[PDB]
């Protein structure tokens, strides 16, 4: 039944990180209209961190987020970070006014909002997944933000054509609250404060859980820094984001500046690779829990293959991006097929984090993304650094650089990790 508590939430989180996504990539289409050459005279580098000072804030409130979801529940967490990203982005018009300082601060505060969703989310699913559909569920609510950035990306480009831009911000912010007043009256933290799941619902999600909850008193700080299967899962993560940030920031450059292609542009181009990984990022969830549910593989061995594939298939692609020459048409077609193959790692290492000790899943994907989105930040100097004279050879040693950080990681997640509950995570 489609309508069961749990995918009731399921559905809202797919919902609400659509809203969070597409606040967060309207922005980065909105700029281009208001800078000059009122209009904003803003260069290259005042643009550039205006973009980026959203992860300088991201990055503070992972693991405590994460550890404050696993005290007091997710929910509270979730929706006030989203409402603050809603509300916060309702100001962008008065703070691009007052200049760029209140401006990058008010993304700052962006960011430290929106940190604690992930960690949040992964500490209410670790109260409400069955062990043997975790891989759906997940998925299911994973996939948000890539629907998010499809739908964001031209109907923005849309609205500043026939609006101002300041409606785009006024109707995804507005958006966002009517989303919150939703998400405060439908969802609870636990089934067992949920005011509407059936009685045998709640039994059956109680009973699939029975044995994987932890009966610990304080969290085990030193187990968790210690444990190897979690730094298998942060190398996985890390290499993951880097190469995934080539593929949807560098690419588009190199297609822009060696190219000449101006995908940017086109729009509806540019969001076709979010399309695919949307739809290949629920497939891969639905078989990837047929898998092991139905065929019985063992969850790492599920784990495995998806994490291969989904780090090695685009690694193939992007290598092969650097030689197709002046033919864009096949650039494109790469780039669509890398960011569809990307979908797997949504039931690979990406949901490691509650099978390994899904009692402490919030603080373990604190960590992993405390560490995985330092390539977010540090790539643009990387790029800047490595492209000094701008041709072929230079992209394509980048390209190369990002293909083995990527072979790397999936090589030490094979090697490395696990899928059952660590000794550490169940009993003192």
């Amino acid at each position: 039944v489609c309508c069961s508590a749990r995918y009731n939430l399921a559905i809202l989180a797919f919902f609400g990180f659509f809203i969070v996504y597409a606040l967060r990539v309207n922005l980065a289409v909105a700029l281009v209209d208001m800078v000059d050459s009122k209009k904003y005279q803003w260069d290259a580098e005042t643009q550039g961190w205006i973009l980026g000072s959203f992860f300088y804030g991201y990055i503070i409130t992972q693991i405590p987020g994460g550890y404050v979801a696993s005290k007091i529940g997710g929910k509270m967490l979730l929706g006030f970070g989203i409402l603050g990203t809603a509300v916060l982005t309702l100001f962008t018009p008065i703070a691009a006014d007052l200049g760029v300082g209140p401006l990058i601060v008010l993304r700052a505060l962006e960011g430290l909002g929106e940190g604690v969703t992930f960690p949040a989310m992964h500490a209410m699913w670790s109260s409400w997944a069955p062990p043997l559909e975790r891989s759906k569920l997940l998925s299911i609510s994973y996939a948000g933000a890539q629907l998010g950035t499809v739908i964001s990306l031209p109907l923005s480009g849309i609205i500043c054509y026939y609006m101002n831009w300041t409606y785009v911000f006024y109707f995804f912010g507005t958006i966002g609250i009517f989303w919150f007043l939703l998400w405060i009256w439908l969802v609870s933290d636990t089934p067992q404060k949920h005011k509407r799941i059936s009685h045998y619902e709640k039994e059956y999600i109680l009973s699939s859980l029975r044995n994987q909850l932890s009966s610990q008193k304080s969290v085990p700080w030193v187990p968790i820094l210690k444990s190897l299967p979690l730094w298998a899962i942060v190398v996985a993560h890390f290499s993951y984001n880097w190469t995934f940030y080539t593929l949807l920031t560098l690419l588009p450059t190199y297609m822009k500046e060696i190219l000449r292609f101006n995908v940017q542009e086109n729009g509806f181009l540019s969001s076709l690779p979010y399309l695919g990984s949307w739809l290949c990022m629920i497939l891969s969830g639905q078989a990837a829990d047929n898998l092991r549910a139905k065929w019985n593989f063992s969850t790492l061995c599920v784990r495995r293959i998806f994490s291969l594939i989904g780090m090695i298939g685009p690694a193939v692609f992007l290598v092969a991006a650097g030689f197709i020459g002046c033919d864009y048409s096949l650039a494109v077609a790469f780039l669509t097929i890398s960011t569809t193959l990307g979908g797997f790692c949504s039931s690979g290492f990406s949901i490691n984090h509650l099978d390994i000790a899904p009692s402490y899943a919030g603080i373990l994907l604190g960590i992993t993304n405390t560490f995985a989105t330092i390539p977010g930040m540090v790539g643009p100097v990387i790029a800047k650094s490595l492209t000094p004279d701008n041709t072929v050879g230079e992209w394509q040693t980048v390209f190369y650089i990002a293909a083995a950080i990527n072979v790397f990681g999936a090589i030490f997640f094979t090697l490395f990790a696990k899928g059952e509950v660590q000794n550490w995570a169940l009993n003192d």
